[PDB]
């Protein structure tokens, strides 16, 4: 078991639009897309894609800006479907084969082949890669082994190197890592210990550190972070306290100062940042409203602004923004989407 | 002839610092470095990368993060050195061979090899690239063929494309273009008319177009841009008004409004911005002070600011940056720095 899920994939495309990817009713892939690189943008509406998963359907945009999304299949093989072009059509669903027990973690090593992330049906951690820059065909599938009981979560490294993170056996917050850029040799598994009782979610400061945030045994808020760029050893785990009925997310203001973003007790989200600086302390936590029965989802678009999308009450996606003053009303983006998670 | 030059190389570094590369009266490289990724750290003061160089040397990040200084050499030959591991040592000085007669400029490929541009002794523009990404050894050079009269420079479009731009022998703009991302195959070379007066600078906006600057024939700053994402035909030029006495310098506010720098006939700085976002129309012009001896050189900070360098009358480099009112005094970093550009 582990906190609620985000409902959906969120990107900034190569043209500053955001576009966000969820399942609906009947298993599809949907997808909704800001028609202008601007807080505020009218929508798309609801647009499918097809074919039918079993995880959450993620997306991650290729180094020729071609975004590619990736998710389980009714087979449990990893299934994907890519742009042709930048911003142009899509693919036909294709299949990478292998079984998976995980939602696919993603990221670009510093050559441009995509890597994926998954968990096996041996409950170990695998992956595959691009065997070129943003393209296929792909490598054959290998295992990092471990043994992983979240889904896991892919990072780079200031230098370069990949990195994944998820809660092992033990509930600990477990590690893995390239040893060098590109590579296929990586480091043993290492303990961050704690134990947590979320999905870990992973991002980079502005000063070039990996910091992790997850729920605790207590249903605070907790995070750890590397101490110098790119460089083990870690900090200790450290509380920002709440109580947080969902998984949380994390992202970057425009001037780079941190904000974390939760559903709490009365089921509203809720939200804490750093203040002064990206190097500041962290604010104590406050209400964005809402009722909500999802993870939010945060990301940052292309004026700056922080804008952050749940599922509402009437199973429909709806969206909150940053404003001069404080927030946006919440408005709604229609559709139904189910969490289709792999792991719940 | 063209305007004056900027007088360094400034990049972001892997860890969110500021680093900035310039040429010492012994015509040494001489880098100056933030301790700190904020805005009003204290410096490193000037420290010699030493070497002998007869253009302006280039500072690029490598997709590992590692920092990499390209330079004409006093054999007219490309030379170049680069960090060992990211923010670390520096190897020597090496030869990647030819004659050159511009300043070197370069950018990523999708695939994370460098690929460097620089006018040749045939007066035509010439490349070479990594054969492996953020590594040697390197192909050998090739030409694009054309006739130009200024340093190029490059950037790459939203689809992974590089683009070069530089002054033809008409004094009108041109540019030439990859016809697929990381590719060997090029456009012809096609007139984006106009009369120019300085060397041309490029950027990317927030919705991946790209944008060009240059000063023209009545000394005014004038721009031109991609209509569409990727995509030609360009805009007509349009003129941002003011009279200026160096080259132009362009950068990103962290609501990705563009901010234009240039050194005035009172030979103060002047600058220039999209207002209300990065869609909004152009202010109009205003003083930052100062008496300065080169054109200026804008970069944002870690904490979402911009930074503006410039030589002094002391020929020592100076620093002015973003607050929340105005723009903060200027301030002496040191040095003597001379202006080293292989074309004047
Ligand atoms: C290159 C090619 O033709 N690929 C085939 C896929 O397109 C096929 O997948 C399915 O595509 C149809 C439309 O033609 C529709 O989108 C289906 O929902 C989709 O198949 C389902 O969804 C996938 C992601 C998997 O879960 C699959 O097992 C489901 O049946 C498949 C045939 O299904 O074959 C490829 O060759
Ligand atoms: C630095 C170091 O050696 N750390 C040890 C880890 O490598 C160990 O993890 C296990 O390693 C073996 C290979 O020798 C194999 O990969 C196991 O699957 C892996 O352990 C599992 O996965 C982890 C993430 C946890 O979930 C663990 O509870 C599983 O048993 C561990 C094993 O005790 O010790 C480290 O010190
Ligand atoms: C554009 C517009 O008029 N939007 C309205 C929303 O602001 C309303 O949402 C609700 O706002 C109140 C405070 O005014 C409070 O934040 C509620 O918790 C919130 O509504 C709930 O949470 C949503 C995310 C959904 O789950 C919704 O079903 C809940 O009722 C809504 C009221 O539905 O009306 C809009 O018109
Ligand atoms: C791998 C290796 O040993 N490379 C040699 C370079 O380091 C040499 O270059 C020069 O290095 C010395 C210190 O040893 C010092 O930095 C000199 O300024 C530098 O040479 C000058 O600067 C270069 C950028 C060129 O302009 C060069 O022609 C200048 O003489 C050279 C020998 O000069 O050989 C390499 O093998
Ligand atoms: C779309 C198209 O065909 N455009 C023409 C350009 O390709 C031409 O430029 C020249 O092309 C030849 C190869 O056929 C060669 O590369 C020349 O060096 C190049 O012209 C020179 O470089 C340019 C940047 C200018 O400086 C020009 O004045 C030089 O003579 C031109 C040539 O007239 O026409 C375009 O229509
Ligand atoms: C930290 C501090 O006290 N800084 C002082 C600077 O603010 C001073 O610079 C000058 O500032 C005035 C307005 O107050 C005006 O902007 C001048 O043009 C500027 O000084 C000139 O421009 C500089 C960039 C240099 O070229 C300098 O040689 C010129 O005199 C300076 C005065 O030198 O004092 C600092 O202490
Ligand atoms: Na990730
Ligand atoms: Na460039």
């Amino acid at each position: 078991t582990i906190a609620l899920s985000e409902i959906v994939s969120v990107v900034n495309t190569s043209d500053g639009r955001l576009e966000v990817f969820g399942v609906g009713t009947d298993k599809a892939v949907w997808h909704n897309r800001q028609m202008a690189p601007h807080t505020g943008s009218p929508w798309s509406g609801w647009s499918s894609l097809k074919g039918q998963v079993t995880s959450k359907p993620v997306v991650y945009i290729n180094t020729d800006g071609r975004l590619e999304v990736f998710a389980r299949g009714t087979d449990n093989a990893l299934w994907h479907i890519w742009q042709t072009a930048t911003n142009a059509g899509w693919s036909n669903w294709q299949s990478l084969g292998g079984v998976i027990t995980s939602n696919p973690a993603i990221y670009a090593n510093t050559d441009g082949r995509l890597e994926v992330f998954a968990r096996g049906a041996d409950n170990a951690l695998w992956h595959i890669s691009q065997t070129t820059a943003h393209s296929g065909p792909w490598s054959s599938w290998a295992s990092l082994n471990g043994v992983i009981t979240s889904n896991p979560t892919v990072h780079i490294n200031s230098d370069g190197r990949l990195e994944v993170f998820a809660r092992g056996t033990d509930n600990a917050l477990w590690h893995i890592w390239q040893t060098a850029p590109d590579s296929n040799l990586w480091s043993s598994w290492e303990s961050l210990n704690g134990i947590i009782t979320s999905d870990p979610v992973v991002i980079d400061t502005a000063d070039g550190r990996l910091e992790v945030f997850a729920r605790g045994a207590d249903n605070a808020l907790w995070h750890i972070w590397q101490t110098i760029s790119h460089s083990g050893p870690w900090s200790g785990w450290q509380s920002l306290n709440g109580v947080i009925t969902s998984a949380p997310a994390v992202a970057k203001n425009c001037d780079n100062r941190l904000e974390a973003f939760a559903r709490g007790t009365d089921n509203a989200l809720w939200h804490t940042w750093q203040t002064v600086s990206h190097s500041g302390p962290w604010s104590s936590w406050q209400s964005l409203n809402g009722v909500i029965t999802s993870a939010p989802t945060a990301v940052r678009d292309a004026d700056g602004r922080l804008e952050v999308f749940a599922r509402g009450t009437d199973n429909a996606l709806w969206l909150t923004w940053q404003t001069a003053s404080s927030w946006s009303p919440w408005i709604s983006l229609g559709g139904v989407l189910i969490d289709a998670s792999a792991i719940k």
